[PDB]
């Protein structure tokens, strides 16, 4: 009876279903897959990428970036919601082939540094190639690239370094406040009495109140299903999208129910 | 047609076949599997571990260490041949549960830091949890733990940081010079004109001459099949073991043949 | 007119005034200088060191550790209040000569990783040799060494990774709750509208309330003057020591006054 | 008698004497000081910087880069001879304000990672802000930026990661082979029997033979005095510059004399 072989991280097929760049705002484009959000922001001095998806998506992101007339050297910054395999996967490969820098908080940086290994809840089950953060950002810090200001809002919970990113774009000249809120889920997490995360419940609670007060007109999430986005129906993707109030309220209801049945 | 799922690193069953501690010398014990070498050296001030095997072997190494009366806190140093998934796998987990330090050269340290990702020949196919080296050793540097001196001999080839470790133990009072030579293989490596490793051929050549002149009475390798060690037959494991001269000569013949058919 | 020469970090003479190990509790010893706190905790399975002082203090700490019968290999863990040059200075040298591990939060780890460079308020004026944290701890996480449980309490302010450490020792069999609270000062810090630390004021406020509710019978600080400790008068050092209530209240008064005159 | 205060790294005044960009070739410009070489290469897709000088030179390099019409975001790559305080000083600050990447070998990367601390010969006397290498290069590896190919030649000695950089530029349409050879000196180094660098003498010897066979028409060094460059006399700076043969031969004579008097 030998030791078991290593198990690879396998996801649903729609998570790896490539799609053409779908326009969100005047300068905001979704270049990920049908069920994984990878946001591209085109400015006059470069491009900004928020998240990247699975590790095997690095080639697809460069193809859609070239579709938008963005050379690899035009990508200047990589922002992250949280450093998990399904969102920070291709960050290491993207840094090598584009010459871009990565801005993340300290908790996302140390999780990105060990490639997701030794996760607080998943252990070593979701390991991806490690990457190093070049600039450490704080809560409420502003990151400006080409005249577009990105404000970070810490919302710990899913990961200690979970971060919501807000920035104001336009839609035919009229401003639209966009909020990229991280996941508020806790799949299989032990919430009560977790020795690796003692104040996990308190962090989730303040994170729910943080998402509610976000300057938002249009909301996006790393997983489009959490915000009722349908990336496959083209221009009607934001038809039934949720607000920040409905997103945090529905997430808190699933959290309180999970906490109740975890006690019993 | 979605993107392909991630593929896990799977090895032969005998590579993960656990075995009881087999004695090599007075203070040297093999605690790995039947086809993967993990060496333990018991001194008066602590224990030294050379290599670790696959990532899923961290629990087995601690069990055999406790079999030898070595608590986790007694492990003081972790030496490596090269930082690949099948030899430096459990290093990250071993550092967390034992409180030991890792000594490796600069090239093995940077490969250990990114968990084997972005390999010169394998890319991201063999990723393991990353670990940080605590002390950088040079060629010919002596590392002493509890009166047993470990001398490092750089032999680049399989990896740029491939290292042979030599130390003198005893066998009922009589000294035995032990050489732990790294792998001299190049499975699927592009030898001629490799842009990621231009002087690969020259490094392999000087590495063959390095293994030949090693102070050795008993030779061991990360893979016991390369040195004709049979870990399964108990005390007759070193029956038909090779010398350093025969090991480097047979490895060079397979290298020259690989180089000849690669040209054509 | 050439560019100015580099300026070294120079402190008061009493900060580098070596002293003999002064006993704080049954297992707690102060082994730093007269004006810099370096705490040593002797257990049955090893020793724990909290802070280290200035970088040039690594030799003095080992001498006092040997005075207490603690060999370098007996030091197992290094805890930190915050990663500044006057408290985490010798951490890099202590890790090389003792074989110990460093436990710190993510914000202290990234500050320790760059040796205090690129400080939020000091820039590159207080650079010390960099060191790597081996274990990342969270708020309220318990670290046990030899039966003595260390609980971490995050108190951001002086640095984002400022941490108070609490542990229960004895005094001739009777328990004493010891709290090692980090500095609550802000020397020269820009509090209002700081772009590198937007929520600095809010973090200081919750940190004041955190220090107040600490399980404490005897309080210690990295700088003994902040807690009215007099390390030079021997056994009467804790004569006029402050409580956690008086320490946080007096620190908040100096913070509100600093904030008022900063506005004007 | 308190412990001594920290000593800052102080150099000659001419090492920090700023100068205007002096032209070396069609695309090569010297933008450092009068006695410290900082090379800038202007291509069609970006700029390349070789070395940077002292840590306090980051502002001067950006001013001369803006003098050449190179914005911070135009700097794409930073190459290094060796990671010492007087040559890799401003690398950390340059990476934050320019968005450039650093290419160095493994030995230069680990020395750059700890900011020059724990030097093989200098200890912690020459510490500078740490920086992380983004791409690890090998011996003979080609790095191309904007059509200009940079070939790295390892020449260990001064530091284990000492690297000579060669690239072919033009001079009014006619090609000129430029070699940027690292320092071949050993000031105060213990050459014979050094436990931190056992094969130091053998590495210096092969490094002398490496510099001799460099594809070179015009030679430059990190310190212009070693190559008889006079940065202050304008266009006649390369008047009495040495060849690669004379540079390595004169350096070997000073090495053999140092070795002889070190023995006695
Ligand atoms: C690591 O990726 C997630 N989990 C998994 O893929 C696996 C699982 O949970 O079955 C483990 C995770 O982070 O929880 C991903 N992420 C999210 C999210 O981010 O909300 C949702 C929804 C769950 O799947
Ligand atoms: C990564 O591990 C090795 N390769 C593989 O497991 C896979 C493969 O080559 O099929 C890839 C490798 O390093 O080459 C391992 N190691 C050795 C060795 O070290 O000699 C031998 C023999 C090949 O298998
Ligand atoms: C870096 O060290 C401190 N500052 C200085 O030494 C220098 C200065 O401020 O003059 C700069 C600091 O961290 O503020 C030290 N630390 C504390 C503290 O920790 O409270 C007090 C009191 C000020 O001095
Ligand atoms: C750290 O910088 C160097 N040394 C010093 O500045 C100091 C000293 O040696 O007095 C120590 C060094 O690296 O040796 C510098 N560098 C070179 C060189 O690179 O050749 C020459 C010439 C000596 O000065
Ligand atoms: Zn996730
Ligand atoms: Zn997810
Ligand atoms: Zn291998
Ligand atoms: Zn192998
Ligand atoms: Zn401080
Ligand atoms: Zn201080
Ligand atoms: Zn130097
Ligand atoms: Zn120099």
């Amino acid at each position: 009876a030998p030791l078991p072989q290593l198990r690879a991280y396998t996801v649903d097929a729609s998570w790896l279903q490539p799609m053409a760049p779908l326009q969100v705002a005047d300068h905001t484009w979704q270049i990920g897959t049908e069920d994984l959000t990878a946001l591209l922001v085109q400015t006059a001095e470069g491009a900004v990428l928020l998240d990247g998806g699975m590790p095997q998506m690095a080639g697809h992101l460069l193809d859609n970036m070239k579709l938008r007339g963005v050379a690899p050297q035009d990508l200047r910054l990589i922002l992250l919601s949280h450093a998990h395999a399904d969102h920070a996967g291709p960050v290491a490969e993207l840094k090598r082939r584009t010459g871009a820098h990565v801005a993340a908080n300290a908790e996302t940086a140390v999780l990105l540094a060990r490639g997701g290994s030794n996760d607080l809840h998943f252990g070593d089950g979701i390991t991806y190639p490690p990457a190093s953060a070049d600039r450490i950002i704080m809560d409420g810090e502003v990151v400006t690239v080409g005249g577009i200001a990105f404000t970070a809002h810490f919302m710990p919970g899913h990961t200690p370094g979970s971060t919501a990113w807000t920035w104001t774009d336009t839609r035919d000249g009229k401003p639209v406040r966009i909020a990229y809120a991280d996941s508020l889920s806790a799949p299989g997490y032990q919430l009560k009495g977790n020795p690796r995360y003692p104040r996990l419940i308190e962090d989730y609670k303040r994170s729910f109140a943080t998402v509610r007060a976000l300057p938002c007109d249009l909301l996006l999430t790393p997983h489009p299903g959490a915000s009722n986005w349908n990336y496959a129906v083209g221009s009607k993707a934001s038809a039934e999208a949720l607000t920040c109030n409905a997103y945090a309220d529905a997430a808190e209801k699933k959290f309180d129910a999970q906490l109740a049945r975890e006690t019993a």
